[PDB]
């Protein structure tokens, strides 16, 4: 977990309710192959709000690649333990994938 | 493909550039088990815009379930063929999953 950055302190929702979904998100979305600058996401409903998870290939070019399941868990657990309103990061500075865990208002039915 | 509804969103791009991702999206995200009211999404870069795909469990309750891979493809191909700016639908009005294909401006790095 380096870099590891927290979202700001203005959010209304706590990340602790989202930690329960880290394993499911990492297990299901990391085996996919992602093109450079593409992402995969999942949305989970909890406590009248939602938890938005992202895996993002930060590479600008090169081959489409799959992500690391254990690295996803290490990063997102660190974010959940260190960032009360959620956060994002990579396993190490050179790693291609960024992972994010984001508690948000709303639900998983909107914007499509 | 009923309902099958085209988007009206101002400035949407042409869905034709996004059709290439239908099989990848459906193959990768439909086998996951989704709780009622949860979703999975992918964002794909193309032609300086992006393509936002969604699979959404419309059920309010009941056991968490995976989605149909062929139905995902049938619905999204119908959207790509009938809706120049993309759209959304289900295989039939009672089916649990809604699938969407949304060609629109931006990139896959926003909001996380």
């Amino acid at each position: 977990q380096d870099p590891l950055s927290c979202y700001d302190n203005f959010g209304n929702r706590d990340v602790a309710a989202c930690a329960r979904f880290i394993d499911d998100f990492c297990d299901t979305l990391t085996p996919n192959i992602y093109r450079p600058r593409d992402n995969g996401q999942r949305c989970y409903v909890v406590n009248g709000h939602k938890c938005d998870f992202t895996v993002f290939n930060t590479n600008n070019g090169g081959s489409p690649i799959r992500a690391s399941t254990p690295n996803c868990k290490t990063v997102l657990r660190a974010a959940a333990n260190r960032c009360p309103t959620g956060g994002r990061g990579k396993i190490n500075p050179s790693a291609p994938f960024l992972f994010a865990i984001d508690p948000n208002d709303g639900d998983c039915s909107t914007d499509f």
